C-alpha cells in the first residue's frame, strides 16, 4: 500500500501518506481554541502523520464563521499551545492553516459590524448564502476594496500569526489561498476587478500572493510554510477565465520564491474541482499538470477514497492525500485504511455546530 510508503516532507520525516485536511468546525467558542479541539485532534494523530488545523484567524476582520479560532492574540496562542502539545505527544506533524475570508463574511463577524474587506467592491452573489450563528443563512454584503496600504497590514497579520504559530509549538503553517477566500478574491479575474498594481493582469494577480507567501516563508522559513490554491473551483464565485494559466503562474512564483530562498516550501495543496458542497479526465489533467509544474511535494485533496488516494499516490499523481470528511467520521482513518477496514458515515448537519463532543469526538474507533 503505497498509502504507507514514508515521506520526506523536507525538515519532517513522515510514515505515512493520509493527512488531516483543514476542516472549519466551529468548536473554537469566541474565537479561542477550546479542549475539544485537543481531544478531536489528538484521536486523529498518528505516529508520523500530518495534521493540518482548521482555517484560523489572523486578525479581528479574517472571520466569516462562528467560533473559528483565531492566532493573532497571545491568550489564543496559550491555548493553542495545549492542543500542540498533545498532537505532539502521539508523533504527529501539525500545521496551523492561516485563513482570511475577505468578502465571504457578514456584518456580525466584523468588528463594529464594518463591511468585510476584499481586492473589489462587488458581493458574493446571491447564489451562496452565509452560514449565520444562530444557524440560519444571510446574505453576503458588499465588501470594502481596500487600498495598498492597507494590503500590507493583511500581509503582516499573516506574517505575526505565522510567527505566533511557530510561538504556540506548530511546525509550521497553511496559507489559505483556496475557495474564493481572501487570497483567492485577488487571484480569480472573475472577482479582481482592479486598476492598480494588484489588478489587471495575470502577473498583477498574483501580486498578493506571492507577497504573503515572502513574508511568512521571511519569517519562519520555507520549510514550514505550505499554500492552498484551487484555481478551478465552484465556490461563492470564484471563477477564472482560464484557471490552468492562473494555476500555473502560481506555480511559478512559488518555484521562484523557492530558488530565491534557497529552500523548497514544505507543500503545495490543490483542491481537485470535482470538490462541491468541466470534464472528469480533464479536472484530473489539471491537477497533474500543477503538480508536475511545482518544485516540490504536492497535496491533493477533495474527493479522495481509500482507493482514489492509493491510486493517486502509485501513479505519481501526488505525494500526500488529505481526507475531510471521512476524518470527521473517523478518528482512526489512517489505522482504517491501513487495514481496509469499513469506514463509518459522516453526519453533516454536525459539521459546524457549537457541541464540543456531538458529531465531533462521539465518532468512536474500531473496536
Ligand atoms: C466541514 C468542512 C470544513 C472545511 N474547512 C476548510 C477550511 O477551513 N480550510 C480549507 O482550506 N478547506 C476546508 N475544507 C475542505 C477540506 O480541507 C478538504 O479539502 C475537503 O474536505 C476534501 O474533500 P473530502 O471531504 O471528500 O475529503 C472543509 C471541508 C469540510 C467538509
Ligand atoms: C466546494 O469547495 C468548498 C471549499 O470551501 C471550503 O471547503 C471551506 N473552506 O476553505 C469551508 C469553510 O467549508
Amino acid at each position: 500500500n503505497p498509502l504507507f510508503s514514508p515521506y520526506k516532507m523536507g525538515k519532517f520525516n513522515l510514515s505515512h501518506r493520509v493527512v488531516l485536511a483543514p476542516m472549519t468546525r466551529c468548536r473554537a467558542l469566541n474565537n479561542i481554541p477550546q479542549a475539544a479541539l485537543g481531544e478531536y485532534y489528538e484521536q486523529r494523530a498518528t505516529a508520523g502523520g500530518f495534521l493540518i488545523t482548521e482555517g484560523t484567524m489572523i486578525s479581528p476582520t479574517s472571520a466569516g464563521f462562528p467560533h473559528v479560532p483565531g492566532i493573532f492574540t497571545k491568550e489564543q496562542v496559550r491555548e493553542w499551545k495545549k492542543i500542540v502539545d498533545v498532537v505532539h505527544a502521539k508523533g504527529a506533524v501539525i500545521f496551523c492553516q492561516l485563513w482570511h475570508v475577505g468578502r465571504a463574511s457578514h456584518e456580525v463577524y466584523q468588528p463594529a459590524g464594518a463591511a468585510p474587506i476584499s481586492s473589489t467592491e462587488k458581493p458574493i452573489s446571491n447564489r451562496w448564502r452565509i452560514l449565520m450563528p444562530d444557524g440560519t443563512h444571510g446574505i453576503y454584503p458588499k465588501p470594502r476594496a481596500i487600498g495598498t496600504y492597507e494590503i500590507s497590514q493583511v500581509v503582516e497579520d499573516y506574517r505575526r500569526s505565522a510567527l505566533n504559530a511557530i510561538e504556540a509549538g506548530f511546525d509550521g503553517i497553511e496559507i489559505h489561498g483556496a475557495h474564493g477566500y481572501l487570497i483567492d478574491q485577488f487571484l480569480k479575474d472573475g472577482i479582481n476587478d482592479r486598476t492598480d498594481e494588484y489588478g489587471g493582469s495575470l502577473a498583477n494577480r498574483c501580486k498578493f500572493i506571492t507577497q504573503v507567501v515572502q513574508a511568512v516563508v521571511s519569517a519562519i522559513g520555507a520549510d514550514r510554510v505550505g499554500v492552498r490554491v484551487s484555481p478551478a473551483i465552484d465556490h461563492l464565485d470564484a471563477m477564472d477565465s482560464n484557471p490552468l494559466s492562473l494555476g500555473l503562474a502560481v506555480v511559478e512564483r512559488l518555484n521562484k520564491i523557492q530558488l530565491h530562498s534557497g529552500s523548497k516550501l514544505a507543500y503545495l495543496h490543490v483542491t481537485q474541482p470535482r470538490y462541491v458542497a468541466g470534464s472528469e479526465e480533464e479536472e484530473a489533467r489539471l491537477m497533474r499538470t500543477l503538480r508536475n509544474a511545482y518544485q516540490g511535494t504536492f497535496i491533493c485533496s477533495g474527493g479522495y477514497t481509500r482507493e482514489l488516494g492509493i491510486e493517486a499516490v502509485a501513479q505519481g499523481d501526488a505525494d500526500l492525500v488529505s481526507y475531510g470528511r471521512l476524518f470527521i467520521s473517523n478518528p482512526d482513518l489512517v489505522m482504517r485504511i491501513k487495514l481496509n477496514a469499513p469506514l463509518n458515515k459522516y453526519n453533516r448537519k454536525t459539521f459546524y455546530t457549537q457541541d464540543p463532543v456531538v458529531g465531533y469526538t462521539d465518532y468512536p474507533f474500531l473496536q
